[PDB]
């Protein structure tokens, strides 16, 4: 009875684990977002290719 | 005097909490970045709609 | 012999440190992704500027 230790909750004290996974899936949301964006950009790429063939 | 325990700093040993919030706000920075990007893409969408009406 | 404490591994219990750095470099991957996207958008910006000068 002297040197006692409290409850060491490593899985609770953190609480960021759920955040890590969330943030991960978040970027994936943007990664795909850029993909869709990139698509519209494929349009402009063609818009200035043949679409502008008229002169 | 035998089984002693050191200082268990759960809020210090981590040090990632500040990083989690930072990374979170970071994606938000990109999420909005895609939004602005998406805007320019709205342009190309119209560029090939009426803008190319000339033939 | 009474109040004993187990092995408190703060650097092991976490295991998210490697994830934090990974996610960080991940966004950077998108940040640059938006940059390249933004580029194609510079095109559409010009596509509707002089490219459409024809009427």
């Amino acid at each position: 009875g002297s040197h006692t230790s409290p409850d060491v909750d490593l899985g609770d004290i953190s609480g960021i684990n759920a955040s890590v996974v969330n943030i991960q899936k978040e970027i994936d949301r943007l990664n795909e977002v850029a993909k869709n964006l990139n698509e519209s950009l494929i349009d402009l790429q063609e818009l200035g290719k043949y679409e502008q063939y008229i002169k």
